[PDB]
């Protein structure tokens, strides 16, 4: 069986296959997924007036957002369960590849929406100080499209090549520091003039940028964060590459889209919070 | 056959099959359980404007629960009828692993929204007065996320273990005791300061919140509530435990959000139902 | 064969077989029943603001049915289609069990939406007089849900125990009766002391909520108003009981709904005829 | 092949099989016809507001019209894809019955919406002068459903017994002539007592309505209009069926809703072009 | 293996098949393609009053045009995943048939809607001088039509007859050409009299017009941009082709759409960039 340059969860499928455990929760995970995204979809557009007009693009974007990860999630849910079949002999669900193989692959080309637009979001709330906003946004973009065309490429590779695996997780990893840099900067920035219930907000957006972006990464190498023939290259592995992807979507993308309209609440000259 | 961790439906699917009732009933169920809460959804929104804008979160929040569930329930229906398949010979539906076993675990982790939002979202009508929202909310969250965990953990075992799924259950009950002990201060300080109408509403709240709620542990150990090789380890106790979750998504759901709402008119200071 | 309990659309789908003018209408009429339904949900939410704020819970209820509605007969339009396969040999359509067998039941568990917020829908239009409000709401849900609930039952019976169908289908007719009688006395209360328009209204609204009722069940009855081996007990029986249903259906929810509409209009005291 | 009473589609898909260019312009047509249809919602939708309250239900007619045709045409688009499918050997796409034939009968009882409320939408906009407006819907609905009947009888025997599709077809085109009459009447009444540039309009919208209406008989006809074993009887004639019915729909529908939004706006009393 | 007038991505399936890279890129960026699309329909719709009363209908065009692609590139994934499929023992996809040939058409037929709405939009936000409105409308609308229906029969040859390919596609590239000669007229016209922040805008619109809309003639050369049995006459041609496509539908309906909406805020009378 040649499975040529796809994802680990193939070949842990075509071999050992999934326990009811595995797939069920991989299925549920991704479920979960998609109905915040979906849920957080109408959150953004019902709450939309709840803050100043010149905020009410963060909404919106928090909302395009929205969009993109449930369409994504949704379709990736599907790919799993039908990438994926009960064997009766033996009572694990095995790779069928009439469904395809399931690629993460998927994620990585949508987040050319959720990146952008998630990094752009924040400056319509905050007011930078020293730095330039066409400069800002366009470090934003460059540095996110490089960080993830890279790293897409790289996935290609987890188990075909994993020198290639490597390098190219690595010069993305460039890419993701910079856009740490950057975005340290605007949250520095953003915190000048404003109350110290604003400066507490950002204070967490911050702490909440840093840890569920730094997820991703950690989704990408997961199947060899315990070595050769580790606890979780295996079901187990899976499993918990799907989890982390969920909680950094639902981080990355709702919470933080939550942050950011409270903040412009505290900002808005006629709201309280 | 080899069915390992399992939820019961599949074993009773496996061996005896399901009668035309049996089988229709719990599709029929199902999809008025996704049906109620699209309807819900549209009731929600259409709604908003009612009631003070202070209260509005509220039906935001009914709103966010009834796409959850919509999604997750939609999901389950069409899970059911593609996990059983009808035999001509016998004239019964058997398990069909093609369309992979059925799993009541889709609901758990899709509670994950449900629970925290139901919870959160009395905090939007009512006041409190000794305790801390900050705080109230915290526990909700908590115990509600380890409610769930522990729970979906313990209902995998089902079948496959008994002692595992009642532990589960056991520890799961606890946070459970914690988030109704917590829900009757909240209620009670809720009535505090104000009008009689807005505190025999509270007292309905707290009776379905009470019954609605206990109705999922119900339909967690439901197989079992006539003992071994009781009435209910059969077809009947498959429907009866999709007939609980439904009735209990339409109370804890559907009814408590228009019971908050109901509530939200009366505390609206130029509007009357 | 063996079917059971089985409605008769899949004894005659297993015996004769459908032609394709008796296969084909069916999956038109329901096709047409829900395109009805999300056309008249567009055409409620889109009117709400034509009335008084008072009046306009009766839209959004109307919005809500057509919701029930819509999905239901979406997804038993879907459940024709799959659950009878062309024969090329005989070129007729017969029983596909692998699309399970066909049942009415979709639609009567949906009615425990449809007839409660039908029946809830007027009293917020109409003044009582002499009859309270809670009163009238509780006996029309109450026997609402006995109505269909036993009607329900029945119908699993209608090939495989004609006495347990005519006895089922009895008692449910008593609970209608029930119905018909409260839904006279909101009719003529509501007529007094309003408008000779509004007048006229509701007289319409009676005679349709009557004969429109009524049809649900001359549906039940369909394949045995012509007697044993009746030119109804046929492929013409299942054409006449889907389109009873789906001229039911259009009368009892979407036209009911214009009338009130209507009725809202000529009470409202902002708005002209 | 024994294939009754059936469109002839399904005679040609069944001997000669049709080509990659029949195949997929069938399918790109009825596709564009879907598209179209639920860009038009939008677009009806979004205007509302720019036309006076008076004018705003021809708005929301459109809108009703295109949801009955979105949901047409969508599962139409479908139906074809899955009643034919490609033979490797000859490289045709042949009748696969496992699809269900097709059938055109599928518009034809959706147009019992379409057909009513086209005629309905006109007298929202344009005041009539010697004709009653409830006198006019009468003839209209009355008219457009026996047309619609007659013809839907018809089209099952284009085949299968020609005599009876000329019949039925010259019956309802009697109906048609009704109601080509009537609406002259009304657009000469619309005209008297407005501005010329709404007399021009109206002029567009007689020219418009009557080919576009006229091309539906002509799509009954299609197969037959190069006589007996024509150039038309074969998948050329085929494509020019579903062509003509994607010219029509566009035309009837969002064309005809565009030159009434366009007169509703010249009669608009304080908004302008 | 016949495939006849199919376009070119078939033949390399049937013959080759595809690596999991080239499958999966075709899939993933087509997911990313109606992911935009959805996206973008949501960001021009709750932006329209961000802008005044007279800009407003071109975010409504947007989002027409934001439906036919969304809906298009949807259907369109949908078929190419539908189209190939996965062969174990070389572990590559290959032409499926029963799930139909794969044909670009698709596009081209929605183009009916895009192409017409895309040049007429900017006439709501531009005002011309010396041009009439109707009259660069008509030349649009004239030439657009006729370019794609050349295009559309040319691409069905694109394998079968290079000969058809090149002569339609040289034709179509001729009312190409004079679409922008058309639009540079209409360009020139709308900076005059207006501030230079929205000429520069204008500026940008040209470009990315230009740009943009020149890819659509490149992914119809594509396979044959490096000759006979050039590099992209291959699984790379394929992806090229698809990626060229996704680039050219977000640069020319997403992007253009949000330079046109930045236009009409700088335009507006009482907001400002
Ligand atoms: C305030 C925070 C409190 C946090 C609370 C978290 C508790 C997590 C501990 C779980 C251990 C219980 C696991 C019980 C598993 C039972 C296994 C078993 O019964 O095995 C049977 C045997 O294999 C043949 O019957
Ligand atoms: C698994 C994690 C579950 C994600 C939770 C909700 C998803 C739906 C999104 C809705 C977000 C609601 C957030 C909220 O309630 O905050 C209100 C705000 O704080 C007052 O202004
Ligand atoms: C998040 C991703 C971060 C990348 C992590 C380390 C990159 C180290 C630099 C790349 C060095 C290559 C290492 C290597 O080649 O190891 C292959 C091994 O021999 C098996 O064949
Ligand atoms: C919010 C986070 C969600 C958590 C979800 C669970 C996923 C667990 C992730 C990482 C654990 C692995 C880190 C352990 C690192 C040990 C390194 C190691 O053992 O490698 C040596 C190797 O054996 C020599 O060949
Ligand atoms: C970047 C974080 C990487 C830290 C993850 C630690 C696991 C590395 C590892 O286990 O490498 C040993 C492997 O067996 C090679 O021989
Ligand atoms: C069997 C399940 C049946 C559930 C069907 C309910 C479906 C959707 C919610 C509809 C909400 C019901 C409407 C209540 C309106 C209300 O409570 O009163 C209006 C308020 O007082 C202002 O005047
Ligand atoms: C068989 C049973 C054995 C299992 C035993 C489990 C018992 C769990 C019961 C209650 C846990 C309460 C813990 C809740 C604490 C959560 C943290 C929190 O809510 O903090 C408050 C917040 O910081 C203020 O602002
Ligand atoms: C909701 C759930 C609440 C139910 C809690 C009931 C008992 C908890 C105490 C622990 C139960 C441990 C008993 C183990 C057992 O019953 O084992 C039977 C048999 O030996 C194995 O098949
Ligand atoms: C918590 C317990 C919930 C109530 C448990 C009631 C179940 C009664 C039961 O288990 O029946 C005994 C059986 O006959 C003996 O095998
Ligand atoms: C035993 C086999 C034969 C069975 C045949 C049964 C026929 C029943 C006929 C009519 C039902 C009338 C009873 C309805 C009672 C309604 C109860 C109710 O809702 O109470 C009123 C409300 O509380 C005030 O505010
Ligand atoms: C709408 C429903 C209206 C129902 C009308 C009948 C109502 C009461 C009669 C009770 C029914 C008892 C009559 C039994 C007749 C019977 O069973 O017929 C013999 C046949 O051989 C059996 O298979
Ligand atoms: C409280 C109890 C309420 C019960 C109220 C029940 C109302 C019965 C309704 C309709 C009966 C009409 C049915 C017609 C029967 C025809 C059967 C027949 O024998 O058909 C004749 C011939 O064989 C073929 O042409
Ligand atoms: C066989 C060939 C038959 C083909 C004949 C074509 C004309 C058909 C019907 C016209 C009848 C007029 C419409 C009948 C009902 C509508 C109506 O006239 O109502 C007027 C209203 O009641 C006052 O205000
Ligand atoms: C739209 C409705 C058209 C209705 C009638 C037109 C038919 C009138 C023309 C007469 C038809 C008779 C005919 O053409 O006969 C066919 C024969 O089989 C060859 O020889
Ligand atoms: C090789 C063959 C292809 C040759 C390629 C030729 C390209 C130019 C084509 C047509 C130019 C003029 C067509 C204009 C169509 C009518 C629209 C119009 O001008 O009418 C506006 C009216 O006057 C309201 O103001
Ligand atoms: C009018 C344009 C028609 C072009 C047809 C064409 O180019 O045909 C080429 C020929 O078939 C090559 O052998
Ligand atoms: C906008 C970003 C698009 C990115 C997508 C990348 C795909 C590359 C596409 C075209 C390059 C090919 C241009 C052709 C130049 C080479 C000409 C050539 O090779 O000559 C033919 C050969 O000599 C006779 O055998
Ligand atoms: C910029 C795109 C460059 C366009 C390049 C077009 C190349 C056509 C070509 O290379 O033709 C080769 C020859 O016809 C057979 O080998
Ligand atoms: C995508 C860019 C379009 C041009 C494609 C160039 C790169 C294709 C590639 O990665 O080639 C390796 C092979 O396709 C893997 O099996
Ligand atoms: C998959 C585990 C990786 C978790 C990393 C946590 C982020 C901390 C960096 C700040
Ligand atoms: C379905 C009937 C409900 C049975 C009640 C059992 C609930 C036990 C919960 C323990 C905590
Ligand atoms: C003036 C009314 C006539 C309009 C034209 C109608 C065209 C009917 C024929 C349908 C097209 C046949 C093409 C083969
Ligand atoms: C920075 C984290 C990267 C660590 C790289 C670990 C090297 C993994 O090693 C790989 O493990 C696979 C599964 O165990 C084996 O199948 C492969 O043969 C082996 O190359
Ligand atoms: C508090 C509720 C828990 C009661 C525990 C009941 C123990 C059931 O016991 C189980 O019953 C199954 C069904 O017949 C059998 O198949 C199993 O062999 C048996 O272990
Ligand atoms: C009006 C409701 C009461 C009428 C009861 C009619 C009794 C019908 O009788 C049934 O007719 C079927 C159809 O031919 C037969 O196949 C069954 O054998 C027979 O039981
Ligand atoms: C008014 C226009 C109707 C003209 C009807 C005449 C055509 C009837 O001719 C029919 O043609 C079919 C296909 O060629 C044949 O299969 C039939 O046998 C033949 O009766
Ligand atoms: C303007 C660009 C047009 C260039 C036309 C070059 C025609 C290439 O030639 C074609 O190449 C195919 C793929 O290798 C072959 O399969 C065909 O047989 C051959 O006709
Ligand atoms: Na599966
Ligand atoms: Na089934
Ligand atoms: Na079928
Ligand atoms: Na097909
Ligand atoms: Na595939």
């Amino acid at each position: 069986q040649e499975l040529g340059n796809a994802n680990f969860e193939n070949f842990i499928g075509a071999t050992e296959g999934f326990s009811e455990i595995a797939y069920q929760f991989t299925s549920h995970i991704l479920t979960l997924g998609y109905a915040v995204m979906l849920a957080g979809l109408l959150y953004f557009i019902l709450t939309i007036k709840n803050v100043d007009k010149k905020f009410q693009m963060s909404n919106i974007l928090s909302a395009v957002v929205m969009v993109s990860a449930f369409l994504l999630l949704y379709a990736q849910a599907q790919n799993w369960t039908s990438s994926f079949t009960f064997n009766e002999e033996v009572g694990r669900y095995f790779l069928d590849p009439s469904g395809d193989l399931f690629n993460n692959g998927y994620r990585y080309l949508n987040w050319l929406i959720d990146v952008p637009m998630l990094l752009f979001q924040i400056l319509f709330v905050v007011s930078l100080t020293t730095s330039k906003f066409s400069s800002v946004r366009n470090q934003f973009w460059f540095s996110g499209a490089m960080m993830i065309i890279t790293g897409y490429i790289g996935q290609f590779y987890e188990v075909s090549n994993l020198t290639a695996f490597l390098v190219w997780g690595a010069i993305s990893s460039a890419f993701f520091f910079h856009i740490l840099w950057v975005m340290k900067k605007v949250i520095n920035e953003g915190k000048e003039g404003i109350s110290p219930a604003g400066q507490k907000i950002l204070s967490n957006i911050w702490i909440l940028f840093l840890i569920s972006w730094t997820l991703y990464p950690g989704a990408y190498l997961m199947p060899y964060l315990t070595g050769v023939d580790g606890f979780l290259y295996s079901e187990d592995g899976v499993m918990a590459r799907q989890l982390v992807y969920t909680i950094a979507d639902v981080s990355s993308k709702v919470i933080y889209g939550v942050l950011l309209f409270n903040l412009a609440i505290t900002l808005s000259k006629n709201k309280e919070l």
